[PDB]
């Protein structure tokens, strides 16, 4: 009976060992599957869009920097796909608020640039349209261009204080776009909302600027003289909006590793049941 | 004894702890179910399609009467021509004035021209406009681009046809005074009740024109231009909606019954507890 | 009565297996939803910065024109005209080879290559003068074709194959004479779905007028005017992701079969108790 009882406890304790080692091994292979998949949830969040509408935007910042040239002319057309031409060079028909601010340079910390900031349309529903012209008197140039940067807020710029901050953010913080020399341009622009971590809202501005010939038949072609207008208009009454998400939930993944303790649970009670049935087997030897 | 007293609120302790982990855990799987729902996800896809489904540009040329129609089966450097003489109306040209349903007040006239086809095979459409010089000055036409030229000529009631796209489309301005080469590229999305839209986009790039040869006096313009599919990739645009419409029941129904079950666990478990602590008890009695 | 209830528990035995039916509904309605998630791939983009750049490649087939310019500036944009057309200050990693196109198969391509930028905090900027006598085509056009890296061209082999095989993957830009065009450059990175990267390059132009009065050229004699200018030191990462693991919602419909037989297990015990029910009425 010692090697009868002897082979009976090897059965026993094998079935029971092999039973519990395939549960710790899927055990093992679920939870480093979970691992990984949680690492690379954590590594690459995902990105959603959506758009929204709004009635009216708010007056943006437009920052031109005119190297000698006057404002000859500017207006707030509305509706006005048609504005009315008049003869060019000749000054006047300012109706626009302006503030003439020069600060000085990030880079060599020197230049006394000016800016003469202008507001831009409200209402993409009046689809309302600034026209701008300058004149520069010729000096030589290989190439004559004005460069113009679009900040977000108008009324923002006033009450805010110490503006050479204020003027300083922007231009390290977005980049430069030169409206061309000599041409018309038409510039629509679309502002984009990105969310940030921490509830950080950023406003990034986009456009796609269209070019038209200008025909200087109207006036003698003489050194000295060149013209350029660019227009800002709103693009679409939509803004786009970027939020940056992270589908992993760690709660989903805790109630995961919960069914598997009890599947492994299950899985112990199937082996409690063979171990019972073996029970049995004995008990019948015992009996006979 | 004070050992009953130790002893006979953990009962009721482990039961207020484990519903207030389940209240928990349901009220975040109920707020974060929310999250996914309010801010779904967008999926970007490529199509390459061998058809072209021509989808015709639409025309404003107000004043200018077009001079000339090519089709470039297969050619991207153009053969030189006179610049000023008419003819070789080679284009599907479709004449049709119509009203402003914007402003209600103009007189609006259009040439709907059929689009390019053969993507691969990259025909291109060359038109060239004649117009006589006006005081008016940035001379320019402007243009459409709408797709399903032939259901346009199928359809009826083209009046409000047309007049839906050009609400619906932003219609960019064509230049003049400047041949300009437009590559147009097709993009689908795919909308919440699961039909799709069309919408067209385009990389303007403006070339000069040498006028040299040509002896004006008067100003007069000869802007041309020219169409041309961009890479037949189609790109699919389809916002999907975030995999849990019957899972987390699943998930909040297996986390109660781990709680139920380990609530019989933890019943049993302090019954042998309590039974080896009478032991001890009666041990160093 | 306890007829009845023998009835009620094979009713009981029945809703034993409508709920299973449901059960069968509800993992129907899980495999179409993944069958459904193999299908969507969702993306992911990333937005990494670079201190100093790869050197770019750019081939330009300036045609019957002549090279005249290489001036890397460091920091000034003012640039000083000399004289437009004068040859020389060639001070860029030029080459070039003829090569054969294949398109037409007959058709031989000469293009001369640049080195590049190559940096952002320096924002290089190469500025290339090109001069051309008279045409007869009348539309002055100069393509210029963009790559990963000048130097990988060197040093690798079948110089031909390497034009071979960058001719289609990019849209070979094309820019226009009498305009200086300011070409701000910026690549985004996509991740292949056998772990592969692959390299696309896109431009934004932005031209400018150009004075002539300096020189004169009555007779037709066309300029060209290029900057290739980086617009900022960071790489669009693009990965496309995938939604869902089979093993993941393989556990989901395991806890439910295990709930369902739990259910069973109380569900039996209620009919004991309809039984218990029955024995008080038989009292």
């Amino acid at each position: 009976v010692r090697f009868s009882r002897t082979c009976l406890k090897n059965f026993f304790s094998v079935l029971l060992i092999l039973v519990y080692l395939l549960l710790m091994g899927v055990a093992v292979f679920l939870v480093y599957q979970t691992i990984t998949d949680f690492r690379d949830k954590l590594k690459h969040p995902v990105m959603s869009v959506s758009y929204k509408e709004v009635n009216m935007y708010d007056a943006p910042g437009i920052a031109l920097y005119p190297g000698k040239a006057r404002l000859l002319s500017c207006e707030h057309h509305w509706y006005d796909h048609i504005p009315p031409l008049k003869d060019p060079g000749q000054p006047g028909e300012n109706t626009c608020v302006t503030q003439d601010i020069s600060y000085i340079d990030p880079y060599t910390n020197k230049t006394m640039k000016h800016a003469l900031i202008v507001q831009g349309p409200r209402d993409v529903r009046r689809r309302e349209l600034v026209f701008l012209q300058f004149h520069l008197n010729e000096t030589k140039q290989d190439f004559s261009a004005i460069d113009y940067l679009l900040f977000s807020s108008y009324e923002a710029f006033l009450k805010s204080h110490d503006q050479v901050k204020f003027m300083q953010d922007c231009e390290s913080s977005f980049s430069s776009w030169k409206f061309s020399g000599g041409f018309r341009t038409w510039v629509k622009m679309s502002l984009v909302k990105t969310k940030e971590e921490d509830g950080s809202q950023s406003v990034e501005f986009r456009q796609e600027t269209s070019v038209v010939n200008f025909i200087d038949r109207r006036e003698t072609p003489d050194k000295g003289d060149q013209l350029f207008f660019v227009v800002f208009e709103w693009k679409d009454p939509y803004i786009q909006e970027i939020q940056d998400i992270i589908t992993a939930n760690p709660w989903s993944m805790i109630a995961l590793l919960c069914s598997v303790f009890l599947v492994l649970f299950k899985a112990a009670d199937f082996a409690k049941l063979s171990v019972k049935w073996m029970i049995k087997v004995r008990r019948r030897h015992l009996k006979k």
